[PDB]
């Protein structure tokens, strides 16, 4: 694998339009401090020391949820954003990617301990998980109808799904092309989960809406390439210096040969364009026949508020730009790639001087 970049790279990052300043929940602060007392209690026995626990929470993945649903109510988001911390101290207590690639019996040990939590035969070593696991999804069922239940577990399994399939190709040396990057990574992104978690958010239920109407489960699947893109442009820089390469900017440098802005410019111009579908399919949406319902209306302002906090939140997190990185409020400029950070510098886009 020749490198997607080389430490000291630079390349102008715009700012997608419309998007930002992205509408956050209103009791963020509040729900953030429940969800980190919750974090320092329940999964210690998952971190090695303090530091560890510490960094982790810094990355604040629980803002990530209060961005991504900031319009569900307070007390579902509180356990939806317990949850969204649990799946980030579950892959960085129990994932090592370097580690699995490299060996089919420690993937195989993996998956085989994923399957007992989540069947909920969690014992030994692993009863904990099982068992925060277990209290987290008994707490977030209630007011959570079935319908809706079911097809979040079908998304938790699809995620599972995915997660396997990345590792099956990464083990298998390639990296990928643009075409089979978007079929694994649609799956192992997990942002499925949060569209269904979102109606639960809301407390709507369109279980049968999206079996009757294409258009809207094409919504959805639109703002998913929207977020696993905008992601991997704002993660590539931290994975590609661990060598995981299921990414979509080092897809189109390794694969189709694009140099860094080029490739840039051409990721940017793909989630515009996502963005500009996402707009379309809702007009129609708001003016045919789900048009008079407030639920409906709601879900889509959501989705849309999912692919505005998402991008928000990538400029914010030290788990993309770098241990201690606090963001700057630089929305667009010449960006540096360090080995250990991403530097945001406002200078333009004419000055890049290539």
């Amino acid at each position: 694998i020749p490198a997607a970049y080389t430490p000291g790279s630079t390349f102008y990052l715009p700012e997608f339009p419309y998007l930002l300043p992205a509408r956050r929940h209103p009791a963020s602060d509040r729900i953030r401090r429940s969800c980190e007392t919750w974090v320092r209690a329940n999964m210690r026995f998952a971190m090695a020391d303090q530091a560890e626990m510490d960094a982790l929470i810094e990355e604040g993945a629980a803002l990530w949820t209060c961005y991504v649903l900031p319009t569900a109510d307070e007390d579902r988001l509180l356990n939806l954003c317990r949850y969204t911390e649990y799946l980030s101290v579950f892959d960085n207590a129990m994932v090592d990617r370097t580690k699995i690639g490299k060996d089919p019996d420690a993937a195989k040990e993996l998956f085989h301990r994923v399957v007992n939590i989540l069947a909920d035969r969690a014992v030994g070593p692993d009863f904990e998980w099982g068992r925060v696991l277990g209290e987290l999804w008994r707490d977030m069922r209630v007011g959570f109808p079935e319908p809706v239940w079911d097809r979040f577990m079908a998304e938790v399994r699809r995620f599972l799904s995915g997660c396997v399939a990345e590792i099956t190709s990464r083990s298998d040396g390639m990296v990928f092309d643009y075409d089979t990057y978007l079929k694994v990574r649609r799956d192992s992104v997990g942002m499925g989960m949060y569209f269904v978690l979102g109606e639960y958010g809301l407390g709507i239920d369109l279980t049968e809406d999206l079996t009757r109407h294409g258009e809207l489960r094409e919504i959805v699947d639109i703002a998913l390439e929207h977020i696993m893109l905008t992601n991997d442009l704002f993660s590539f820089r931290a994975e590609c210096a661990m060598d995981d390469y299921v990414n979509a900017l080092a897809v189109l440098r390794l694969s189709e040969g694009l140099e860094l802005q080029d490739a840039v410019d051409r990721l940017f111009t793909v989630i515009e364009g996502r963005r500009t579908d996402f707009m379309a399919a809702r007009r129609r949406l708001e003016s045919g026949e789900l048009g008079g319902r407030a639920d409906v209306r709601a879900y889509l302002d959501a989705l849309w508020h999912m692919m505005a906090g998402n991008l928000q939140w990538s400029y914010l997190t030290s788990r993309y730009n770098g241990i201690g990185h606090v963001w700057n409020n630089v929305r667009s400029g010449i960006v540096t790639l360090h080995a250990d950070r991403t530097e945001f510098s406002d200078r333009p886009y004419w000055s890049l001087a290539r």
